[PDB]
């Protein structure tokens, strides 16, 4: 009964339920129950997922000491989410030397010289959604923002993580990575059923699938992110390889959708950001110009509109490392087995660090006010060697839509638009309902 | 499905079943199932626990690698075997750089000469197993040994584990340390279900239990075992040492009385062994003198006999170490996760370094032959810095047992000795049939 275990080290935090421990306090959601912590506990904190003691901190100094400087020695590995199946070789569920490899080894495909030669791979499906919201901007009626980006974030997907072109809008039959489309609330009450769904062969992800994925693989082994791992420590296995790509699409999918839709209540409801995005926008691209890798490392005013947006809903909302041993950090004592959180939407929204945090404001980001952020307050992307290997992928494949997105359309909100925004209530952070917008051609 | 595993590394074994692996072929016994493949596969061969891959070696550098060279940075740890509770602290269950802490924190206990302090308060109870012999001796009818042995074992362990002096022989009602005295297959096969009864309270080690141990511990904090924990990296915490003191509960008890069990049935059934261990022990203690330190360190021949019986009997059986990462070792490539195993009790009866290996010779390990014996070969005690810990003390407990016992007495077989000798079909080698002897007073 380790439930005794913050209170034996003198930390505060919510008195945990036995067998529960504090995950009834998740009706709120993992974000509300993260801020009510916050302030009313201060620093550090700790709670029980279960009988998992999870140990928050909001310091600076330790935040970097988890995420950067004890990252290899003690803080290397998340901790286990489920019954992971084969994709325990996922850079994102592999620890220690194992994850070490990986990420040595996916490292090149990150870069930004890999990154240009998939902005004209990517602005093709930039065009793609356009055609697909002049359809229903011309119609002159409301748009599900999650449709069209939700199509674009998977014509993106597959076109570079396999090169297959697609208009997934309007090929819905064809459903080459439909892989995609109550359980981790009793899976952490009760770990111990992790290991049993692994001899069930029940996996988290629908694995009768896969079986399509590696058999289709066998049609790459004789640019996207498939060729840029086969030519690859040890080479990159067929089967390690093939997990890679399936957290790609999971990582490239649901993520830019939300965000996207984050980006554009924004926009619409700030509609002088929006239009003086658009001015930027019109001014670097001239006359509807074809938008590049340069160029989109030029908008400033659109790379501060993402950042913010950013702040206001960090899409994976914690960062959690595992303490592999008994440590003593910046003061403080953490014994092995805990899992370190770090609440970046509670830190995103902290009026310790930011002014109206509720409030919209894409010149925090400024180039006079952006020095005066903390890279450990803000951390959408994480930070340190297990940060978000697809961060500047990710933002790169967001801005290439918002321009050409508003390079012809402007957005209102409609009656149906949900104002204020309401976060949904289960544990991805996206809409409770989703956006709509009525789209004007310009 | 990682049944594949051995197959995929061109390693020989016998083939897993699905769910079950190779767990089916220890209907003969552990020792049994390693004979034959020892005999049938060669150096090394790999077979599945449940669906544990467990990789065999019968190499003497390759073990020297694993037990000795590699230890601290490959294979440091055992796998875990069932719901551990708060047992967890146990030096024989810790990992890692905790492991590493209590191994150095419980080191200087076990020293020669902390051993030599203790000479005299186990001595008293050699003299108290005659005095329950020559109860069964001028009763004139036969023994079972392990009910003396089994009572000797517990004598020296409360006396030196705690100071408690009992006759458990003879005070059977007072239940100081009865915390002693179908399941282990399933948690094989089943190895997800030892988290589950973690969560349940359930615990290997009778948990209802413990509360009279660290209460009546609470009579130590204000020579024996307990007293040189205390006076002691970081100190011991007080359920630390608790923890210890129960390891050492059942590694001092199950284990001398089962080995002087196989002692007496070697010398009852080679009485020219018994006879000239006798001489050597009246020369060297003339009159029935008492056994002390340095004589017992003297006595060659019962060194030799010890040492036989524990080649014919090692009751440990095998050595296990986990590989936790991905390395290759002496020429082949073990794969992070794969149980390393030493078949101790294999290796003992290996013909390609014993010759007649079921005879009981104990002349093997005499000052002219003692040298040409491999260090990695015979293993009763383990090797490295995670071998028994307890060797010193276990053998010196022996030996001052059999001095006293064999000063006063002689053994012969019975009618109802079990000759030859069966051991058990279970997992502790032990004598199917106990062992019964007749006692004649010299
Ligand atoms: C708006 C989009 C995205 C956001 C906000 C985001 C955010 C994050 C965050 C916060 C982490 C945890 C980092 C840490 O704990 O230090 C992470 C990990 C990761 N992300 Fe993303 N991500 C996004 C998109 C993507 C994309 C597009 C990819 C790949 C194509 C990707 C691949 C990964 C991987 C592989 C990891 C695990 C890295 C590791 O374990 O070494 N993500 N992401
Ligand atoms: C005839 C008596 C005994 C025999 C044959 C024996 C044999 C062994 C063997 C083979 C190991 C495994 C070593 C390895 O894997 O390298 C071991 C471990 C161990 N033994 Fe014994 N043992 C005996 C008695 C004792 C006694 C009397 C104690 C304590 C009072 C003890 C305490 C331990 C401990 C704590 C470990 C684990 C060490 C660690 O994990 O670091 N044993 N023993």
């Amino acid at each position: 009964h380790s439930h005794g275990l913050f209170k034996k080290l003198g930390i505060p935090g919510p008195t945990p339920l036995p067998f529960l421990g504090n995950i009834l306090s998740y009706h709120k959601g993992f974000c509300m129950f993260d801020m009510e912590c916050h302030k009313k506990y201060g620093k550090v904190w700790g709670f029980y997922d279960g009988q998992q003691p999870v140990l928050a901190i909001t310091d600076p100094d330790m935040i970097k000491t988890v995420l950067v400087k004890e990252c290899y020695s003690v803080f290397t590995n998340r901790r286990p989410f489920g019954p992971v199946g084969f994709m325990k070789s996922a850079i994102s569920i592999a620890e220690d030397e194992e994850w070490k490899r990986l990420r040595s080894l996916l490292s090149p495909t990150f870069t930004s010289g890999k990154l240009k030669e998939m902005v004209p791979i990517i602005a093709q499906y930039g065009d793609v959604l356009v055609r697909n919201l002049r359809r229903e901007a011309e119609t002159g009626k409301p748009v599900t923002l999650k449709d069209v980006f939700g199509a674009y974030s998977m014509d993106v997907i597959t076109s570079t993580s396999f090169g297959v072109n697609i208009d997934s809008l309007n090929n819905p039959q064809d459903p080459f990575v439909e892989n995609t489309k109550p359980f981790f609330l009793s899976i952490t009450v009760f770990p111990f059923l992790i290991p049993i769904l692994e001899v069930l062969n029940i996996c988290v992800f629908p694995r009768e699938v896969t079986n399509f994925l590696r058999k289709s693989v066998k049609r790459m082994k004789e640019v996207d992110f498939l060729q840029l791992m086969i030519d690859s420590h040890k080479a990159l296995s067929d089967l390690e390889l093939v997990a890679q790509s399936i957290i790609f699409i999971f990582a490239g999918y649901e993520t830019t959708s939300s965000v996207l839709s984050f980006i554009m209540y924004e926009l619409a409801t700030h509609p002088d950001v929006q239009q003086k995005l658009q001015e930027e926008i019109d001014a670097v691209l001239p006359n509807k110009a074809p938008p590049t890798y340069d160029t989109v490392l030029q908008m400033e005013y659109l790379d501060m509109v993402v950042n913010e947006t950013l702040r206001l809903f960090p899409i994976a909302m914690r960062l959690e490392r595992v303490c592999k041993k008994d440590v003593e950090i910046n003061g403080m004592f953490i014994p092995k087995g805990v899992v370190v959180m770090i609440p970046s939407y509670a830190l995103h929204r902290d009026p310790k660090y930011w002014t109206e945090p509720e409030k919209f404001l894409p010149e925090r980001f400024s180039k006079k006010n952006k020095d005066n952020i903390d890279p450990y307050i803000y951390t959408p992307f994480g930070s340190g060697p297990r940060n978000c290997i697809g961060m500047r992928f990710a933002l790169m494949n967001m801005k290439l839509a918002l321009i050409r997105v508003l390079q012809n359309f402007s957005f209102k909100p409609c009656k149906e638009t949900q104002i204020p925004l309401k976060l949904s209530l289960g544990g991805l952070l996206q809409p409770e309902k989703p956006v709509v917008l009525k789209v004007e051609s310009r």
